[PDB]
Order: structure tokens, then C-alpha cells, then sequence
């Protein structure tokens, strides 16, 4: 099976985050796929993949935003090849904000309406996620359970 995740992080916490995914992933005998969003194009993008994780921090100075570059594959969603996929999603945010990791509930939702199968509720991280590492590699290991 192959995976892709694509992450949207501005200070590296989110792509610390996939890096951690990633390598549960791939030691458990998935192909990965990390790609930070910056680098990608919307259409097609999940084409041939079994399962695809999308991460992204949460922005905005007083409503949701999502990282600017997850902000054109969020936007172009309905391209991607979601209707069927297994997905799951993943961000980093503080919870200083009420909307905390407000992103991942704004993607999930999009997904939703778009016929992807949803297959662990997403994983929302405040703080330093080395200070989180047990979560996020649990995390993986109950997506993968999962499928
Ligand atoms: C102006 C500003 C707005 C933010 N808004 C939110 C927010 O609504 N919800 C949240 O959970 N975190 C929010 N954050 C926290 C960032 O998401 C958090 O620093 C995160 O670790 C960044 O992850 P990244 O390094 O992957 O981009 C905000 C931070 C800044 C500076």
C-alpha cells in the first residue's frame, strides 16, 4: 500500500508532526509519500494512493484560517481524487485559541461532503509535538488499525 501525507506548517511543528507519521507508516510496510503542501498541485493529487493524511496548522487573526500553503489544495479539494479515499488529518495549533486546531475540523468537514471515508477523528496537537511524540505515533498506529 502507499501513503501520501501533505503537510501545511509555517514554524515546522505540522512537518515535524508527518515526519513522525511517516516513519510509523513506512515501518509498519507502507510506501510514503511526504510532501509539504508548498510543492504540490491539487489535481489528481491523491491519485493511486491508498491512504492520504493531511496535515495543517491553524491560522488567522480573528477567525479560522488554514496555512497558506494548504490554502489552494484546501480550496481545490473537489479535484484531489477524495471521493472514496481513506483519509485522516492532523494539525498542530495552541490552545490559547478557543478555535483550537480549527483547521483540522475545517478539512475534515470538506472531506465529508466529498465522499472521503474519514477513517480516525483528526489528531489535534498543542504545543511542541516532541513533547507529544507517544500521541502522534499512537495516533498512526490507530489509523493504520483502522483501514
Ligand atoms: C496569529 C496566530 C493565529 C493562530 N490561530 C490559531 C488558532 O485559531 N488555533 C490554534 O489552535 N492555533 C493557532 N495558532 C497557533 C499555531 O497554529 C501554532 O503555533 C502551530 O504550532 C503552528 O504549527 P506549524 O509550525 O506547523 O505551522 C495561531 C498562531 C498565531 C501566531
Amino acid at each position: 500500500p502507499k501513503a501520501l501525507i501533505v503537510y501545511g506548517s509555517t514554524t515546522g511543528n505540522t512537518e515535524y508532526t508527518a515526519e513522525t507519521i511517516a516513519r510509523e507508516l513506512a515501518d509498519a510496510g507502507y510506501e510514503v509519500d511526504s510532501r509539504d503542501a508548498a510543492s504540490v498541485e491539487a489535481g489528481g493529487l491523491f491519485e493511486g494512493f491508498d491512504l492520504v493524511l493531511l496535515g495543517c496548522s491553524t491560522w488567522g487573526d480573528d477567525s479560522i484560517e488554514l496555512q497558506d500553503d494548504f490554502i489552494p489544495l484546501f480550496d481545490s479539494l473537489e479535484e484531489t481524487g477524495a471521493q472514496g479515499r481513506k483519509v485522516a488529518c492532523f494539525g498542530c495549533g495552541d490552545s490559547s485559541w478557543e478555535y483550537f486546531c480549527g483547521a483540522v475540523d475545517a478539512i475534515e468537514e470538506k472531506l465529508k461532503n466529498l465522499g472521503a471515508e474519514i477513517v480516525q477523528d483528526g489528531l489535534r496537537i498543542d504545543g511542541d509535538p516532541r513533547a507529544a511524540r507517544d500521541d502522534i505515533v499512537g495516533w498512526a498506529h490507530d489509523v493504520r488499525g483502522a483501514i
